[PDB]
Order: C-alpha cells, then structure tokens, then sequence
C-alpha cells in the first residue's frame, strides 16, 4: 500500500535531465507514491511534431489541477534549429507557462553544509522573489522633446513632464509603468512565502533614486504588511525591513542567511518555483539546463555522474504543496523525507563527480570520491528506504 | 636618481586615507619618481573655505593634463554639516569632477592567492562599467499614460501609448539616452580593454527591449568594426554582445580577465565589487572616451572608524591597497601617454609587490579576517597601519635592486 498522492502534471524534459527525471520516478517517486499522473512531453522533438500544442496543454492541466513538476528543456537557437531540423524557434517552454499561469518566481539554493557557497557565512538558504516586459521603447531620430503624460479618465488632473530635451543628436527613449494590483499580488505571495517557511522577508528597492516609482512598491508591502501580516509574523518572531539594493546587497554579504529577498524585477542545486495569484496554482522546475555535456558522454557509453538534485526538489516542492492543498499528511512526510535524504547523502560524503570538483578541484579528483548518476541515485533511494521505514 | 614622471593631478581628502595618503607619498611615491605635481586639497575643511572652488579646480587640471589621482573625500550630510560647521551641504566631489570630465567608471579588484573571492575560480580580475535622469510618478487612478516625441524641426509629434489603467492606479516612468552618451560609453569601454590587453563584454536585454536596448548594442558593434576591431585582433582579444543572464552566468564559470561594460540590474555588478574580502581590495577609475584622460581612486571611503581611533593615539590597521593602486594606475596612464618605460616598469613593480607581500602572509586585519574569520583573528596574524606600510617600503627596495638585473 503506498501513499495515495492525488492529481500531479508532470512534464518531461530533455537530454541528461530527461534521464535523471525518469531514474527520480523510477526509484524515488513511483516505489513510494501512486499519482493520478498527467503527464507532457515537453521534449524538442515533441514540442516540434505538436507545433507547441503540449506546451499550451501542460499549461492548461496546471490550471486545473493546481500542481506541475517540470524536467528541464531546451529553448530553440540556430544551432537547435539545426541539430533537430526544427520547422521553427520555438519559444521557451517555460515562458510560454509563465505567460499563461502568472505569479511570483521564488529561487531556492539548497544548502548542503559541506558543499561551497559563493559566500561561505551562508548556512541558511536564502529564497529570491520577484514578479520591465511591458515597456514601450523607441528610437529617437533626432533634437525635440520627449514628455510623458498622464489623463485621468475624468480629464481633470492631467499631467505632462518633460523626459528629456534631445538637443545635440538623437537617441532612445522608454515609458514603463507597473499596476498597483501587480505590486499587491506580489507583496501577498512574498509576506505569504516568508510565513510558509518561517523566515523574514526583505524587499530591495532604490526609493532614494526612483521616489515616487519604487516608493510605491515600498508603501504598498508596508501597508499590507501592517494591515494583515505582522500579527502572524510576530507570533512566528519573524519580521519585514526595506532595504537600499546596495545595502541589501552587503547585508547579504555579511549574512548567515534564512530569509526570503523580494526584488523589485552547484548549478544543479537551485530551484525555480511559479506561485500563481490565487494562492493555488504552484509550478515546480529545477533552476538549470539539460547538461548537454554529460549527456553526450550518455551518447556515446561513457559513465556520467550528474547531481539530481534540483530535479529532486522541484518533485518534493510540488508534492509538498499537493500534500498542502490536499491536507495529505503521509504525502507532506514523504516529500520532507526526501528533501532530508538528499541532503543527509550528500553531506555524509556521497555525491556526484561535480560536488567532489566543487570541493577538491577537478584535476585532484579520484573515482572512489564520487558516485555515478545510477549510485548517488541508488545511493538515494537506499537510504529513503531506511528514513521511510524508521517512521511506520 | 629619480624616474622624471610628469604631470599628475592629485587630490588630497579625508580622515584614515588622508593620513595613508601621505604614507604612501612619503614612503612609496616619492623616494622614487619626481613628478610636476599639480595638488588640490579636496579636504572638507578646503572645500567648505573655498565655496567647493578648489574641487572645480581640480576637475579643469584632470582635463588639461589627463592623469587624476584621488583620495577618499567626505560626502557631506547633516552630521557632517554638524560636526564640521559647514556653510552648505557641499554636494559629492566624484560628482562635480565626473560632470565635468565624463566617462565611464571602472572597478576593477586586486586579487591575491591566499584571500578568498566570490568565485574561486577568478584568478584574474572582472573589470566591470558604468558609464537621477528617470522622469517618475504615481498614477492616482484610472486613466492614459502617453510618452510622446515632439520634433524641434517642426516635423511631426509621435505618440506612444504606455498603458491604459482601467482599474485603479499605479506608476509610470520615462526614461531616456542620447545617443552621444552610448557612443562614449561605447569607447571608453573599447579603450578600457586595449589598456588591460582584455575582451571587452556588453550586457544588454536587447531582446525585451528591442529599441532601447538595440541602439546599445549596434552603437557598440558599428564603433568596434570601424575603429577598434584591427586594435583588438592584434592583441588576441575581441568585442562581444551577450545578453545578461549569459554574462552573469559566464562570469560565474570563468577564471575572470575580462571587461564587463552593463547598461544598466546592477544587483549582480554590485556583488563583483563588494566580492573580493575586502573594501580595500577595489579600485574606481574614471576613463573619458578621449583615450586620455583618466581619474584613480580607491572604491571606498575615508574609513571614519579606523580614524577616530587614530585620533585617540590607538593602533590601526587600515588597508591602503586600493589607494596604492590609485597611484599605480593613474601612473601607468601617465607612462604610457608619455612613452614613459621607467615609470611604466615602476607603477607595475609597486602593484606586484603589494600582491606579493600580502601572499607572503603579511596584511592587515581585514586581509587576516578574510582568511580566519573575524571572531578568530588575533594580533599576530597581522601589521597595524605604519607596520604594512615599512613593509611593502622594505619589499619594494628589495624589488628595485633585483630590477638592476635587466640592465
Ligand atoms: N530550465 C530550463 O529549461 C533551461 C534554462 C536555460 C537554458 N536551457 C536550455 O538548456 C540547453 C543546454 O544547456 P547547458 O548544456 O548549458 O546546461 P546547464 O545545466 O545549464 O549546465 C552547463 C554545464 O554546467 C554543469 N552543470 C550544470 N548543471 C549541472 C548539474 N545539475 N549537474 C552537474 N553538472 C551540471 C555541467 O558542466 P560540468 O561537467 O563541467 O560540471 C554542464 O555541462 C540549452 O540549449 C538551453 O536552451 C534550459
Ligand atoms: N570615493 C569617495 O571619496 C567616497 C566613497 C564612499 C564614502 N566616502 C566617504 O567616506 C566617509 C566614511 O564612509 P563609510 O565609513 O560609510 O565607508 P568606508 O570608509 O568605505 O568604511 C566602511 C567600512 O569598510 C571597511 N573598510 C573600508 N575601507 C577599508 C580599508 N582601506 N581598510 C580596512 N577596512 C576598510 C571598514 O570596516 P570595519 O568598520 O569593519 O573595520 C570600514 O569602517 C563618509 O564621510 C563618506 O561620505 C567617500
Ligand atoms: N533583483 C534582484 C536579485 C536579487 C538577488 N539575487 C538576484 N540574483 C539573480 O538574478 C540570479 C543570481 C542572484 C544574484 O545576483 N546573486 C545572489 C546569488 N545567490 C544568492 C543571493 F542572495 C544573491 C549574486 C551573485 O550571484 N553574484 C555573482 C554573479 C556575478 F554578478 F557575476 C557575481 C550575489 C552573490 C553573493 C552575494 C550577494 C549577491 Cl547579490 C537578483
């Protein structure tokens, strides 16, 4: 009998992450879990035969089923175009979802305490936020005056103010604007993610500079932090604190981390997860490429030691939030078990070729200091088996 | 006898870097090259007796003999104005000289073996640059935001639609660039990486903004193909555009040696500059798209708490390498408009043996915390200010006399 996991869209991906996602589902999700599983191919040659439709379906089966885990997935230049003879560049996967789904990207490094950090005081995970695409830019041929204007839907409180006077040539110039419901949303899943994890949450701006522009988004999560979030916050002793960019950044910089980051916008160990307006809809990826490299080593039957590890966290974060919306209990244990697993192999002394390159250089690395992909996950689903069956 | 070094424009400043300022002059400048010194005293005290006369001054030597070399200046606010009785709230002499003189700044690191950087890989320096102006406000309710373009030929006025607000408010801004300005970012830039023997990279988001970012872009790519690509071929470097998020990805996995010249989204050029141990590790150089003209500092400020404590006669140990390379590289400007070979060989010499020493495992405090964390830094893990300086005056004579060999 194993855990009854409901509804999950999963998309499968490309070259050696298209093989690591189906070694996780193999060994770590499927041995454990049964889903009511709605699965997308979402690799190239895929995406090409469809002319994008999976892609659009994926998105749309995330809508209504409220949870998607994504392999990673190759974005068309020339030389894809080439290599698949591709009728088009296809557009991102992952913009085309973004595009349709909405909402907050939070980043997550995942911290294993033996493995370097670009700053080494880091202990706790530091989980970035930020909702610029709408802009209207333009050439300008020439001397004259380029104002921005507002009109009110009434008339009465129109305003015009100069940009700039191109007087000695020409040049460029540029409208952009942002919503109040834009910043609300935002601020909503940032005092939300800060609850969620149990840490405080910092919004960067540069106020001092854009005053009227980022001093909006700064009383805007201000308001609605003293309005419906400080008396959680207080009772969980975490807190909200504007800073400089520039001091935020140094802060950062003499940090220990444990704190969401929201702005105003080793590789193999960072997440990417969507978090839709309505508070339901959740989208989970690993924040990384397909590792073309280690996949044509696959190509050609040599030995390939790629670290899994985001493509893991973005199954247990997807599968921690179906176990939220669902109130599954032995789902929400089985994803959390997973992600202690992952990190207690690793930090034990079991990785992959490029965790032992990033502790001892690659030219002093031996092949008794790492795993191959097919050990580290053996290795993984070995010591889930132990962690699992401690808790029945 | 003394290198004959020329004409440099100096600048004197504040507080700690006042006083290694003098140090360096005293101990490491001056035993060694004679120079037609042209010295402003950008002291607070100077500027607030002279009306800030003295740092416009300064700014017109910077363009008449082309080498600027800086000291760490007080930008003054409410509890300088307190503190030091000043007539008004003198505005930043970086600013007054950098209106004046233009250009684009450059940050460049000093990287030492055994003092640890963002990224451990970097064994070479990422020199990146920077060549207010927003025109921002709130949008109280619904409404049209336009941006419009009004000829002064008489020409026909175009209009582009921002965004209809249908619902409640927001914000809005303009934003803009002259074309003048992109080209002398352009060349700086260019002349910047010939100087280092580096490529030179531009990061732009040409591909969200296609106009804006665009004019970037094909401004620095036509300024290249007709001036300076035969420049950069025969010196095995090259020009390339990559957009961001490749740029800050490629950093992350290169050894460094590079110019990174962002429009711009300086989240990422912020943590290059504060990414190297230490404040005095970083160095500021103001490059003007002439080739010429060229101003040095330090990329950090008088170090105010280091200097009470010199006030009160107690020991201090202040890092006065990024005021030392300020020296060196406007020196190495002065020698190479000069055709200078003794002072080009010197201003190299000082550089090599301040990375030297303090490979050596002799640096003060904050090279020291670097390495052992701040919590378990004791005193013999260091020099205090005068003991580091002797030291690099010791290794210096020692570099000198072994120099005697090429000859
Ligand atoms: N999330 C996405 O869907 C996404 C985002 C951007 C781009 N892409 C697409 O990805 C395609 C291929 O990109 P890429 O080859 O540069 O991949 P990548 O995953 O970004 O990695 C580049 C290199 O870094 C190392 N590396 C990165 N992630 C690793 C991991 N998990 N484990 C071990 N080593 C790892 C490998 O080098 P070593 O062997 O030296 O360690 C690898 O060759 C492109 O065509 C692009 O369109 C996808
Ligand atoms: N270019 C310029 O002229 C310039 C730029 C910035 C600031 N300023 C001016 O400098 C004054 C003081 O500013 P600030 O204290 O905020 O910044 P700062 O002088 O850059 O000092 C901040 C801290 O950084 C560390 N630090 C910086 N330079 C160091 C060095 N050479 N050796 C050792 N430690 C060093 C010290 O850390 P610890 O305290 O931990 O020892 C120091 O207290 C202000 O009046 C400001 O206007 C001038
Ligand atoms: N707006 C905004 C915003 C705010 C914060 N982070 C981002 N980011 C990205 O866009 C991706 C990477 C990341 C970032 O810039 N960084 C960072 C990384 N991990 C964890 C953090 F808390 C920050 C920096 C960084 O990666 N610097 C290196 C890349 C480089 F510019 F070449 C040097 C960095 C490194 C070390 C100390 C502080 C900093 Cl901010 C964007």
């Amino acid at each position: 009998k194993k855990i009854s996991g409901g509804s999950v869209v999963e998309m499968q991906g490309d070259e050696m992450t298209r093989i690591i996602w189906e070694l996780i589902k193999e060994k770590l999700i499927f041995p454990y879990v049964e889903l009511d599983l709605h699965s997308y191919d979402l690799g190239i040659e895929n995406r090409d035969a469809t002319n994008d439709q999976v892609t659009k379906d994926a998105a749309e089966a995330i809508k209504k089923h409220n949870v998607g885990v994504k392999c990673a997935t190759i974005t068309p230049d020339e030389k894809r175009v080439e290599e698949f003879k591709l009728k088009q560049m296809w557009k991102s996967p992952n913009g085309t979802i973004r595009n349709i789904l909405g909402g907050t990207v939070f980043r997550e490094a995942i911290i294993c305490k033996n493995i370097p950090r670009l700053v080494s005081g880091w202990v706790k995970p530091i989980i970035i936020g930020h909702h610029q695409y709408r802009a209207t830019d333009f050439v300008v041929p020439g001397p004259g005056k380029v104002e921005i204007t507002y009109t009110p839907s009434d008339g009465t409180q129109k305003v015009t103010y100069l940009v700039h006077n191109f007087e000695e040539g020409g040049g460029v110039a540029m409208g952009m604007y942002n919503q109040d419901k834009s910043i609300e949303d935002f601020a909503h899943s940032s005092f939300q993610m800060a609850l969620s994890k149990g840490w405080p949450l910092y919004l960067s701006t540069k106020n001092t500079i854009l005053k009227k522009y980022d001093g909006r988004f700064k009383d805007i999560f201000q308001e609605i932090y003293d309005k419906q979030y400080k008396s959680q916050f207080e009772a969980q002793k975490i807190w909200y604190e504007h800073r400089l960019i520039d001091d935020m950044v140094a802060q950062a910089m003499k940090s220990e981390g444990g704190f969401i980051w929201a702005c105003k916008n080793s590789l193999g160990m960072m997440t990417s997860v969507l978090v839709c307006p309505d508070g339901k809809t959740v989208e989970a990826e690993a924040a990384h490429g397909t590792v073309t490299r280690h996949y044509r080593m696959y190509q050609k039957g040599q030995e390939t030691s790629t670290n899994p590890i985001a493509s893991i966290f973005a199954w247990t974060r997807g599968l921690a939030h179906r176990a939220k919306l669902d109130n599954n209990k032995e789902l929400a244990f089985f994803a959390n078990a997973l992600e202690e697993v992952s990190i207690e192999t690793i930090e034990a002394g079991f990785m992959t070729k490029d965790l032992a390159a990033c502790i001892k250089g690659l030219p002093n690395v031996q092949r008794s200091d790492y795993l191959n992909t097919f050990e580290f996950m053996d290795k993984l689903g070995e010591n889930l088996k132990i962690k699992l069956a401690q808790a029945k």
